């Protein structure tokens, strides 16, 4: 009887296959001849874009230990080349066929295929990814479209990439949406670049709910009155968050687009622009699009005629070339039959950690948990360890399964509360999920085992990337010691992030929101850093057109668009003329922290002074309990 069948092999399955090979666990992979969207994109020469996620969060530990030198955003080409390199390693273990049906029995499954070949396996892992409406726009994308009006009903990373590609052809862009959360993918800390995933310090949730809520939520929830922030200048960007019924923030189910702010884009790419564009570094600054009117927001119920293909806004009846109905992702699951008869019904919340379904025996889901920020790699690497342990260690399998239903209820209570299921329930803060799995497996760190201030920075401020949990113990990867060292040396041991928590520990939510926006450049959607880059934008558009052999007349003036922008930007044309604690507090804080790096915590003196009380309390956080684990 085959011990393990893995169904689907692209990106998610890679770390699990690595661990099964290491422990010489008998396994077979079944994966479609057709491959993935990355194959559609490769074949048709449209791997001409870049990830919305950092190298550190997007490649697996066992690659980073070799290949990490600096933080950067990988290209689509680099991500695909890495899939292909791992496929080549394991191709002999891959049967090229398509699973049509799985019949699940008490201790095995029967797997049916398009060819007709059937397989029996004790343990079955699904790593088949998602179907996505929007993939055709990307894979079949036509750039000879010019001066046309596009209407999007949803903002997501796919819409943002499409928009990035349309705008340089003077395509006009209308978003008819119920608001969206956009976040600069790279930010300044005292004029050094940090990818946003570097600044989440998620284990601060263990100090308290309320404290972590203040570290994180002012850029998302409409909390500051600062007229510089995109959600004040363009309030149609705001959302109905009335659904949120959890003290865990950011909540499970929050999705965000990560985008290049034009100032950071300029800093990286100004000096070899055309070459950086051809590599896939595309300017996708939605905030700059709103600023410049290249995109407009209209209310969610701005009526439109689908027969005449018209949107009417103010007094112009705008004909549109295309309505984009907005991305929805659904797992590519074959039919699964409970005791080989009753269709399994898939729902994220009814699975433990997005991995273990109820009423199935020895079936696991790998790659169906989506990270709020950072790459999928963080999520699938930890899921792969979790699955590997469940398959290979009956003691662990029994420990998790014995109370599976209670664990799932306690997880759902903690992260969703009373909210009804939503299509984005599968979206999680990466540094809660990785930590959650680490504590289930037992490869977590204990806060009480911190000895020095250096140790508290590593526990609380060092990002919860999967490789954090592969330094020592059961899943240790060779070279993680040197990788952690490089990362720490290049980011001042995450002292800046740590002193953010020190600065706001005494503030209420309104005070922390004001302080967040008191910077010369606050982290996200700072509309003061847009006007200065108008000339660079024109250089960018001409560089984009040069790389993609486009010609269009800006001497040709779409006078109708110019008119609808005015109407859309009315709140902005009032709010912006009304336009630095954080910078100074962080500057002072870092100096203090970097000065006591190697000081013993437990022995730090009594009697700032209460910032020492606080630092000593970090050995005994009071919100450490997670009832789906204990
Ligand atoms: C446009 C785009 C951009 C993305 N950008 C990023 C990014 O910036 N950062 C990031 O971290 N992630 C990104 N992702 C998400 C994620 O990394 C990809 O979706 C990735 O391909 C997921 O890998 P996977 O292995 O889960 O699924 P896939 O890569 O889709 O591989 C699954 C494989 O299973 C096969 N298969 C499916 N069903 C069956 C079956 N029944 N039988 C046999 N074989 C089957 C498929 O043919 C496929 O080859 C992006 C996704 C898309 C679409
Ligand atoms: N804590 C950092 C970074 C940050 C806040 N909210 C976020 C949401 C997602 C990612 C990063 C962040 C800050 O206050 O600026
Ligand atoms: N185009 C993809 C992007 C994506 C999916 N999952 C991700 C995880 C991390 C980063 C990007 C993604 C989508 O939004 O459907």
């Amino acid at each position: 009887m085959l011990e393990v069948c893995i169904i689907g092999f692209g990106f998610s399955a890679i770390p699990l296959v690595r661990e099964l090979a290491r422990t010489q666990t008998e396994f077979q992979i079944i994966s479609a001849e057709s491959g993935s969207v990355w194959d559609r994109l490769s074949e048709s020469g449209r791997l001409d874009f870049s990830l919305v996620s950092s190298f550190q969060t997007s490649f697996y530990s066992f690659d980073l230990v070799r290949d990490y030198e600096k933080d950067y955003y990988p290209t689509a080409k680099q991500f695909y080349e890495m899939h292909e390199r791992w496929r080549s390693v394991y191709e002999e273990k891959i049967i090229r066929d398509f699973v049509t049906k799985i019949e699940n029995f008490k201790d095995y499954s029967l797997i049916s295929t398009r060819s007709g070949k059937t397989y029996e396996a004790k343990h079955v892992v699904l790593a088949t990814g998602f179907d996505r409406l929007m993939n055709t726009f990307l894979s079949n994308f036509d750039n000879h479209v010019s001066n046309k009006t596009f209407v999007f009903d949803t903002m997501g990373d796919s819409a943002n990439l499409l928009i990035a590609k349309l705008i340089p052809n003077n395509n006009k862009i209308i978003l008819r949406t119920n608001g969206f959360t956009a976040l600069d993918q790279e930010v300044q800390v005292l004029g050094k670049p940090f990818t946003l995933d570097q600044l989440e310090s998620p284990n601060f949730r263990y100090v308290s709910s309320e404290l972590y809520d203040r570290l994180m939520m002012s850029p998302v929830y409409p909390r500051t009155v600062n007229p510089a922030v995109s959600y004040n200048q363009f309030p149609l960007i705001r959302r109905d968050f009335s659904w949120v019924d959890s003290k865990s923030s950011p909540p499970n189910g929050l999705i965000a687009i990560k985008y290049w702010p034009i100032d950071q884009y300029y800093y990286h790419f100004n000096d070899d622009l055309e070459n950086y564009i051809s590599k896939g570094y595309l300017l996708n600054d939605i905030a700059m699009w709103l600023h410049t009117g290249k995109v407009i927001l209209v209310p969610s119920d701005t009526p439109i005629n689908f027969d005449k293909k018209t949107i009417t806004y103010a007094g112009i009846e705008r004909s549109f070339h295309q309505y984009v109905k907005g991305d929805a992702e659904q797992p590519r699951l074959p039919t699964i039959l409970i005791n080989g008869e009753t269709p399994f019904e898939y729902l994220y919340r009814d699975t433990f950690m997005g991995v273990i379904p109820q009423r199935l025996n020895n079936i696991y889901f790998l790659g169906y948990t989506r990270p709020f920020t950072g790459g999928l790699a963080n999520i699938t690497e930890m899921q792969s360890l979790f699955i590997h342990k469940l398959i290979t260690q009956p003691q662990f399998h029994q420990k998790i399964h014995q109370n599976l239903s209670k664990r799932i209820t306690a997880y759902n209570q903690h992260y969703y509360g009373a909210a009804k299921p939503r299509k984005h329930d599968h979206t999680v803060p990466f540094g809660f999920y990785t930590e959650d799995i680490a504590r289930l497996i037992g490869i977590h760190y204990q806060p009480n085992e911190c000895r020095s201030v250096r140790d508290l920075l590593f526990y609380y401020a060092f990002p919860n990337n999967a490789f954090k949990y592969r330094l020592k113990g059961e899943y240790a990867v060779d070279g993680v010691d040197e990788l952690i060292q490089k990362v720490n040396d290049k980011h001042d041991h995450y002292a800046q992030v740590f002193v953010q928590a020190l600065s706001i520990r005494n503030m209420n939510s309104d005070e922390a929101a004001e302080w967040d926006h008191s910077a010369r450049r606050f982290a996200f959607n700072d509309m003061r850093h847009k006007e200065g880059y108008r000339a660079f934008l024109d250089t960018y558009l001409k560089a984009y057109r040069q790389v993609e052999n486009i010609s269009v007349d800006d001497t040709v003036v779409d006078e109708e668009w110019n008119f609808m922008v005015k109407e859309a930007c009315q709140v902005r044309d009032k709010v912006a003329p009304n336009i630095y604690s954080k910078d100074e507090d962080v500057n002072k804080g870092i100096r203090l922290i970097l000065s006591i790096l190697d000081s013993d915590i437990s022995s730090l003196p009594d009697s700032e002074a209460q910032s020492i009380e606080f630092i000593r309390r970090l050995l005994q956080p009071k919100n450490y309990e997670l009832l789906f684990i204990r």
